[PDB]
């Protein structure tokens, strides 16, 4: 009579790679690299995007006529520009720091528009409109001009009596020509000022021609500002200046999350929001993109980062079939746990799952992964910045720290999982070299040592000598 | 007549996490995260703070009138500002460029004021004082305007014959009206030039009202420079400018740690100083601050990173108490080591720790927390930086670094405590059965491994022949 | 008669450390960290460099009279610049943005010189030069002055027709005196303007006296932009202004890569260079230099990185020699392999190896150290930048990426070292413990196991038997 110890051996075709071989079959095994979007464009833990259809995120903040305002109360935690947003500024000329400006109005946990400068206080005329401009004007902004072949010198101040602070906007506009100067504002050389308490600029007229756009050769310089609470904006010109109207009130600005993307929008709440779709994942890496932004796994260019669960999934191998337990291989037989017996006797063979071992070394292998996937953190984001022409230093160094951090998660990630392969392997070899040993010593010198998971019984064993074997109470000291 | 091969279990509370398990006792376990502070700012190696109490650092650069001039040969490794510091520019104006000035006065090696500019050699009136300013002017400068209702161009030259590049300083003014102009610089249209061999700056007069700020309407343009050893500055103007007096010698500069703190100063020398306290620490990593300067662990947030040095602190259950070794559990008795002996014979039993085994298994230990501890780097520092408001992009970009340089720490750390804590109680376990396999080498067929740590002998053994076995003369072919 | 199992020992003086033991003594071990060039700056994969001998780039990009002009199709992937490059700009003055220029330049796949404003075009003088350019003037641009005491004011267009961007330049002239104002454009006060699609810049005249440089007291301030493909370049003046000439086409630009360097140039390819040296290597870490650019193994400052390949080096100990096998030590007799057996019977003595296990190990070992090697990316570099005096901030941070990613490298890479060497010491441990267990389990109950590595046979064992069991034919059951 013979009792054996072994471990399971399954029809998985999964296998794992470890520091020390390549494509081990495995019985179990578990992905650690996300690899899943939904193709959409959704909603965040922190908000939902602004859609933007037809106007850049600067026409919304010039009040482009072709946009539309935004909602009294809204709110967005990223901005998505379509291919067909082409309306930014209309009137030809160039904005002051337009990447910190987009950055600015990426994003507003409650929007409010608020009038600064009431257009009918002005005393010249502030009605100009032009054909680049929808044959309106912007609706942030007041063109002044001569009235009755004068400009007085305008002056007019707002303060923020609101709890948070307004970003205004204004330009200055070059006309094409003298004769165009003086039809506009009369006096061939102006004066135009800004000031708050923390800030004072100065601007003075010129003009001439310029490369034509759309047929206008004048230009304008477009400015933006930020006035605290409390603080007060005076404005003052003779002429050549475009003066701010409405503000915008900021609240949560400046987490510079902006899309250029054609992903479809949806109706859907995600964790990490890529441009090419979202995905909730619990995983510690994805393989999808560099930027996303949300609660995010750390970015890994590869196919696979696969942990092994379970054990080296050779069976014996069949050439009758002989008697053997762990240390030739596998039982492709054994069924309701990871260890077991394999019995012989005079009423038969038998084989038995051991419970005991096969949760232990559950528990084992789970919080193993459990710590591998939950000690990730994921509050920060890296997300694509726009950058000037004249700003490629500041370009590449970002891209360095995204380059560099992605190298070693990539690095660390790859051979963590073949380190703790090489570990799970050995670890499932001596949880049940430790079962084997634990019945040795309860069958003491009743029992041969065969070794290779088996026991040659020096006495007869029954169905019920068998299982107390299993279960731990066999006595080596027992008297019949 | 028996001999037992066992570890230690002691009163100790102390648990630790593994890879694979939670909260398992130990005998003994050392913190690799530094936790304490000493509520002070102190020293460095590098140097000691200056400590700024009502003026800030642009206020010394300037020479605001209400603040004390530098000594001679101070020197500082960084700056503190308390909250009561509000004394910087005190006529109404902006810097440019105020975060890189911060930066470059933020460190000194040995400073010296030098004068460049005596105010006598100008022509014109030199004295203007404002109430803005104390009823006085900057100490660093000279406020020019004109004498005898005349401003004839002002022209003058000072060469650096110093070793170091001096900081100078200046700054144009613009009226707040015409009549202002008028009244103090006579010329309605003015032109001031700074050159050096590497720089020419030219600035055109201008005035008129801004806000009110302490009822003062004009305002000034604050700059600054850098003359090389042997360059040359040249100082032209017939209004609006005010002039360089007297210049810093820059030596160590621009190392960049501000602090804008409350805590109290102390006169105390620190490895790493942060906001709220300084310490000590020999310890890789520390939960203190996320910013800190001088020799400092990585930044960490977590309460504990607990490395197991002892072995797994479960004594054999007490149930008389039978008898066994190290298969079932520690022993409470075992006192003078980590592993050792218990004996069983006819003079009786005892218990004996085996020095050997104890030591190699010490110093493995030993070096393996060596080996953690001092191959971390402590030569480079994390530090607060200042950010303008069109500056949010670098700001995130720098945020950036240090988010996802904490996040592979935070990772690597805690794995790397959870894999080793594994290992170390693997390798107690081995090292005790190291023990016992020597032992049953030496005992060889003169004794039944019951294996549990246990030998039964098969002939007596009294306390002599135990000694034997303990210290490893015992022959196993001895014929007495 | 008597068969053991043993494992080699050689003349090798190499040692290693790991995590918990100092120099090891092993028989064989592979450096990770590459350590040797060819102290020459040579071709990389992208490209070849441009060594520039007396001209700076910027000398290079305005056309200063005293460089050569560029090959109508070379290309370069990096800038060397001599300490003899000394000719910039030669006409006193300042170029705008000149960090970012010269990163600009820094790299050309095809390079080609492109004529945009013929100088016969203009209807004013367009021949000045100067003693400061070597009696010539710039090649790439042209100094427009006063003809037949007139200036009119001149205006020209040049479109974009190329497939690429262009470069082009141009100065702002600010003469020395309100005569030489009027000696060189008659006109004193006059305007330029600069303009494409993208961009409009005006600029006024300036005069008066600076720091003489070389005699001169006028100044320039030298200007740059990029004209993309259909865009069209409007250029107006009536005086001060230095004219484009011609454009240089961008192909492949902004890289970066520019070497202050007196390293010799060589003839060479070379996957990684360095500022003292290029070199080929596959390990994955580099200690000669913090900046490199092609394919880079991650810098770690430190002497070395040593792995252990081979087993503990430590012969048994000679005192005749007495027999024993792996458990004292090892065999320095054993040759063709790493495991091995050494035999005792009545024909003699006999030591061979075990070819079967020492090739598993030698699988093991192989696989580790090129998981160890090929995981490592290196298709980013880390490369010097330059900065100006008012981008220390961004320096700093520029530095704290590259220091905190060496900090990271050089902690993971000496610990990754030290583990794996305890964990490969170990592992030689357990596969010559394989190979006994092995020959116990053939062997049977017909051994005793003296377990030192050494089996007593229970039977004689002539050179015939004793070969069967080592290539593992031996029956345990045989009857002859
Ligand atoms: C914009 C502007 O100049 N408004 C003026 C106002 O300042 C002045 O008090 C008054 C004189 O008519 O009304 C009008
Ligand atoms: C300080 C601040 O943010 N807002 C203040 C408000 O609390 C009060 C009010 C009375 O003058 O003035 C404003
Ligand atoms: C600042 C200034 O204009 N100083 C002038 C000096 O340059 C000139 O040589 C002389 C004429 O009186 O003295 C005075
Ligand atoms: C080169 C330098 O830094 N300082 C020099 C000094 O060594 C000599 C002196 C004589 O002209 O001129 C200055
Ligand atoms: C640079 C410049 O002013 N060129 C002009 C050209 O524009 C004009 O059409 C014509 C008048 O003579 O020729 C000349
Ligand atoms: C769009 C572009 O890059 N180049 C275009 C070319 O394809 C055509 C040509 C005809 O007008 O105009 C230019």
């Amino acid at each position: 009579d013979k009792i054996c110890i072994g471990y399971q051996s399954t029809n998985s075709t999964d296998t794992v790679n470890t520091l020390i071989e390549n494509d081990v079959p495995v019985t179990q095994s578990k992905e650690l690299l996300h690899q899943e979007h939904n193709g959409l464009l959704c909603s965040t833990n922190r908000g939902s995007p602004m859609e933007l259809d037809k106007c850049k995120i600067e026409g919304i903040v010039f009040g482009n006529p072709e946009c539309d305002l935004l909602l009294g109360g809204r709110d967005w935690s990223y901005i998505i520009e379509r291919d067909t947003a082409k309306e930014g500024i209309c009137y030809p000329g160039s904005i002051e720091n337009i990447e910190e400006l987009r950055v600015l109005f990426s994003s507003s946990s409650s929007y409010k528009r608020i009038v600064m400068f009431p257009d009918f206080a002005w005393n010249v005329t502030y009605t100009t409109t032009s054909p680049a401009c929808s044959n309106s004007f912007y609706r942030n902004m007041r063109w002044l001009t001569k009235k009755s072949d004068n400009f007085p010198t305008q002056e007019a101040q707002f303060k923020n009596r609101e709890s948070d602070p307004i970003l205004f906007m204004w330009a200055i506009h070059y006309p094409s020509s003298q004769s165009e100067q003086e039809y506009l504002y009369k006096n061939l050389d102006t004066t135009s000022s800004v000031s708050t308490e923390d800030l004072h600029r100065n601007f003075k007229s010129a003009f001439g021609s310029n490369v034509a756009i759309k047929g206008i050769q004048g230009r304008m310089t477009y400015s933006w500002g930020i006035l605290k609470p409390n603080q007060t904006l005076k404005i003052r010109t003779n002429g050549n200046m475009i003066v701010p109207w409405y503000g915008h009130i900021l609240r949560g600005e400046s987490h510079g999350r902006i899309l250029r993307s054609d992903t479809p929008l949806g109706n859907c709440l995600v964790e990490c929001q890529t441009e090419r779709g979202g995905f909730n994942a619990s995983l510690p890496f994805q393989n999808i993109s560099k930027y996303a932004f949300g609660n995010c796994p750390k970015y890994v260019k590869t196919n696979s980062l696969k942990l092994a669960l379970g054990m080296r999934n050779v069976p014996i191998k069949e050439t009758f079939g002989a008697i053997a337990g762990f240390i030739e291989g596998g039982w492709p037989g054994l069924v309701a746990g990871w260890y077991g017996f394999q019995h012989y006797n005079s009423e038969g063979t038998g084989m038995a799952a051991d419970l005991t071992s096969t949760q232990k070394a559950i528990d084992k292998i789970t919080s193993k992964v459990n710590n591998i996937i939950d000690k990730m953190n994921k509050q920060y984001e890296i997300i694509g910045h726009e950058f000037s022409e004249i700003e490629t230093r500041i370009n590449m160094i970002n891209d360095k720290i995204d380059d560099q951090i992605q190298d070693i998660w990539a690095y660390n990630a790859e051979l963590l999982v073949l380190l703790e392969n090489q570990k799970t392997l050995d670890e499932h070899d001596s949880n049940v070299r430790n079962l084997y040993e634990r019945v040795k010593r309860s069958l003491g010198e009743n029992a041969i040592d065969e070794g290779n998971g088996c026991f040659e019984l020096l006495h007869k064993c029954d169905n019920t000598c068998m299982d107390t074997i299993k279960n731990g109470t066999y006595s080596k000291y027992q008297y019949s």
